[PDB]
Parts: C-alpha cells; sequence; structure tokens
C-alpha cells in the first residue's frame, strides 16, 4: 500500500504511514534545494477508493523548517498511488516561498515527481 | 494569525489550528456536515518580519462519512497578515483515475481566503 | 472581443488581434521581471466557441527576448475569454527558464493573471 | 535543432518550424495522422539561448479547433528544448476549456510532456 519507503526521481526520500482514518504522516528528505536532513509531513488519502481499477487519490504537505534550517517554503504534492507489480505515486507539485507582495508573482514553482519503492 | 475561520471567493470556509510545532489541521467545508471534511497540513511556525508572507499548505481528500469523490486538493500559498489578512493560494485536485485517463487527473486553479465572508 | 489592448492586475500591457483563422498575435510589455519594453506573443484562439453561454478558450506564448534584453525564458498563458460589461480575460501561466539539468527542478513558475480593458 | 518532427510519451507528434527571429509554427497531430487529428500551433523560442549548458526556452498552444472538429479549449506547452544525441523537449502544459463562470473552477487541467525524435 502507501505506507512505506519512497523515492522520487532525484532521490529525493519519503517515509509515510497511511492510517485507516485517512491521514498521511511521516518525514521527507529533499535531494534538491534550501533543504538538509529530515522534515515534517502531514497529508491525506482516500482511504476508500474506487474498485474498478483507479488509483488512490492523495496529498501531502511539507514546510521547509527544521531544527537545522528554515527556507520560508513550503511543497505540496498533489497526485495518485497505482498499485502493482512495481507501485508508483505520480505527483504534481507547487513550492511556494514566503515573499513581499511585490514580490508575489514569482512566489510558486511548479513540477512534478514520481515515487516508488526502489531508488532511481 | 492563521488560527481561525476563513472563507475563499467561492462559498467555501474552513476553520484551522496552527500549532506551534507547523502543524495545521481544521475541517474545511465546500457549501452542512455532508459537506465537511477533514484537513491537514504545515505551516512556517518561524517566518521572517520584513513584510514576506507565511509559508503554508494543506490537503484535503474529498472523503466523508457520507461521500467520497475518489480525489485530493491541495493548497500551497502564503498568509499575509495585517488589516486586511489574506491566504493566498494556489490549487491542484487530482482524481484517482485509471492509466488511459491520467493524462486528465489533475486539476489547477487558485483560492484567495479572507477572514471576513 | 479579445481583439484590443488588454491589462493585467499588476499593469502588464497585452496588446492583441484576434484572426479570422484562430491565430492571436501582437505584443506584451510586463510590468514584473526581467523584461524591457514590447516582446512578440503569438498565439491560437477558439473562433467559433460554444453558443452556451461558455467562454473562448485561448493560449499565448512570449519568449523573453527582444532588440534591448534576454532573459532566457519564455511565458505561456492558457485561459478564457468571457463576455460582459466588463470583458475579463482569465488565464493561467507557466514561465519556464532555460536552465541546467541540475537545475531544471526549479525551472517554472506558475500564477494566475485576470487581463481587461481598463488599466488597473 | 528544433525544426522537424517530434513526438511525446504517448503518441501525439508535432511537426514544427523554428524561425531565425524565434517564431515557432507548425501542427499537431495524433500517432495516426488523419486529417482530423491534425491541428495549427503557433508559439515562440529564445532564439539566442545561454552558452553555458542551459536549454532552450520555448512554448506552444494548440487550439483544438479544425476543420472537422471543435473541442471548444486550448493547450499550453511551457518548457525547454535540450540538444544532443538524445534530444528532448521537456514541457509542462495547461489546457483550459471554454466554461461558464460556475463552472469555471474546473476549466483548467494540467500535466507534462516529454517529446523526443524516435517514436
Amino acid at each position: 500500500g502507501i505506507t512505506g519507503t519512497w523515492y522520487n526521481q532525484l532521490g529525493s526520500t519519503f517515509i509515510v504511514t497511511a492510517g485507516a482514518d485517512g491521514a498521511l504522516t511521516g518525514t521527507y528528505e529533499s535531494a534538491v534545494g534550501n533543504a538538509e536532513s529530515r522534515y515534517v509531513l502531514t497529508g491525506r488519502y482516500d482511504s476508500a477508493p474506487a474498485t474498478d481499477g483507479s488509483g488512490t487519490a492523495l496529498g501531502w504537505t511539507v514546510a521547509w523548517k527544521n531544527n537545522y534550517r528554515n527556507a520560508h517554503s513550503a511543497t505540496t504534492w498533489s497526485g495518485q498511488y497505482v498499485g502493482g507489480a512495481e507501485a508508483r505515486i505520480n505527483t504534481q507539485w507547487l513550492l511556494t516561498s514566503g515573499t513581499t507582495e511585490a514580490n508575489a508573482w514569482k512566489s510558486t514553482l511548479v513540477g512534478h515527481d514520481t515515487f516508488t519503492k526502489v531508488k532511481p
């Protein structure tokens, strides 16, 4: 299932637990950006997905502050878990930095990450 | 500043508690009990005091005890304080799909939340 | 109609002609970023929209190179024209910079611009 | 290196010409290539990219109307071209459908496409 240790295409490590209530909890370690060591993540997933072959919708957030660094920014990943021999979580993400109003136009980066339970 | 009730531009409301450890927890109401959903996210608990906003994000999976849309939305944005406080966000809404339909799985948009209806 | 001079919420100037064949042509002047004066734009729009009250889908691109500056980047706006007493073009945009492979993860900004024929 | 035929991860094809001063013009079609699947594309690219190893920024639009069909929608692709023996155009896209104002919240899909010179 969703619970386990995942890696994206760039080597970031996503350690997550999916609870019966639809909760996601865990830690994220980023291979890119103004980040070091582990950061808390929380999110939600559909705990009763369809039975027609569709994936399981989910999302989570990391605020890029821990006991060692603060980048004044947060990323959300939105996507779906696809089961099978090679389980996969396919996502698109938004990374918003705190900015002044004059700089808000350049506050948000966008991209896509794919996660598997094997390293890239 | 973040803790409390917020209203978007389209008739949605949420109530959130911003914890001292960076947690966001609360309830999102898209329009009655049947429209209330759990929300969970994170925010920068030590933002700059230089005029910059406070970065944050949260997720709602659209399942409750009454309904299930097999989908989830994430909002990514920043809180801006003061007399006209705002949470300015962009969002991604992913639906569970088959592989053949995955190309059309994700909608994108924006929401602005205020403390006054 | 779409043809005319439009302004976004930041005061950028969008001068566009919508041709009978679905073509958009014109110039863009940005209120923000590494930009000076007018840049070429081209795009497309639905020249026969639905008659059920729906807006008119459209999109356009600016590469941020002109005779004065080159930011090595390009923005695409995707949206729809909404007729009314206060005509409006509502868009979401992607701004991709040319980067190295190691920096590609942070190559693309995302935002939303709304245009009217009156300057705010 | 941009001019020619490109193929995405899901079968789609485009034939583009990159003009000297930054114009992109061409046709976007399905893998089958029948006339009913072909649409005009136009866009722009950086005609003087950096020389430090960075990609070439570009974008283009297709409105999904041709002489045969009209889906009342348009897609923009924003990305960069990377040359070499394994040349690529790496993009993210936005697909906006015409909607009423009440449905505007669900008007815009987002995704990503990677284009290569071989199928």
